[PDB]
């Protein structure tokens, strides 16, 4: 169920940013763009964890092809962070100079930001397809598909998601400063506060779980964790699902659109 709501709502997202025009403005093609990463890992990486819970966590599927399902959820999950992040720059930036924004505010810019993000996200994940394809008890290991190499695995957490939680973090933050510096600008406050919140709690989770795990191995107890891990990718799975409903909730058009269709 998760699965489909995930598809769905970034599929009614792409096809609302071309249906109607309206939204040509160069922030709802990042948008529509982050509806395109979080569509793709709904198409092509969720019903395939499903399928392992219900087959019992053994991988069913060719050996080497767990290497590249990793590198997918490496890729499309980097991507959604890093479009996220970019946002909150451009917001902040947005918010704190309106008036030189939009000296810089022209669409060409704009496309550079979206292959800075689609090139950080490559250019992040290089290490998996090669090095597990090479290997398969690097990302096969324990006869589970689990990406298991200690050294890489805790900076690149890091520096997929904590660099730009950092970023989020010292740009959100900001964002409402800014606004406080009225029913206007503080409703803009709460607004971004919840979605602020929502992101952070539904992402976080799983990767302090995550390094908690590598560095605590010796000193933790193992069932627990792959637990709460196996129930905390399900809930950075559906932040994917999220973002399509928040776009519908605060946007007349969207609204429209998903309601016609
Ligand atoms: C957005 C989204 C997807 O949902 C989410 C959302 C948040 C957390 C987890 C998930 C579940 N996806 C896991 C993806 C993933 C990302 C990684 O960092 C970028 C790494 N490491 C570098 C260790 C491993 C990994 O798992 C293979």
């Amino acid at each position: 169920v998760v699965i489909i709501l995930t598809i769905a709502g970034n599929i009614l997202v792409i096809m609302a940013v071309s249906l109607e025009k309206k939204l040509q403005n160069a922030t709802n093609y990042f948008l529509m763009s982050l509806a395109i990463a979080d569509m793709l890992l709904g198409f092509l990486v969720m019903p395939v964890s499903m399928l392992t819970i219900l087959y019992g966590y053994r991988w069913p599927l060719p050996s080497k092809l767990c290497a590249v399902w990793i590198y997918l959820d490496v890729l499309f999950s980097t991507a959604s962070i890093m479009h996220l992040c970019a946002i909150s720059l451009d917001r902040y930036v947005a918010i704190q100079n309106p008036i030189h924004h939009s000296r810089f505010n022209s669409r060409t810019k704009a496309f550079l930001k979206i292959i800075a993000v689609w090139t950080i996200s490559v250019g992040i994940s290089m290490p998996i397809p090669v090095f597990g394809l090479q290997d398969d008890s690097k990302v096969f290991k324990e006869g589970s598909c689990l990406l298991a190499d200690d050294n890489f695995v805790l900076i690149g957490s890091f520096v997929s998601f904590f660099i730009p939680l950092t970023i989020m973090v010292i740009t959100y933050f900001l964002t409402i400063k800014s606004l406080q510096k009225i029913s206007n600008e503080q409703k803009a406050c709460k607004v971004l506060g919840i979605v602020f919140f929502l992101f952070v709690v539904m992402w976080c989770p799983f990767f302090i779980t995550n390094i908690m795990a590598v560095i605590c191995k010796e000193s933790c107890n193992e069932d627990v964790i792959g637990a709460l891990l196996n129930v905390f990718v399900w809930i950075g799975y559906l932040s994917s699902a999220v973002n399509p409903l928040v776009y519908t909730l605060f946007n007349k058009t969207y609204r429209s659109a998903f309601s016609r269709y």
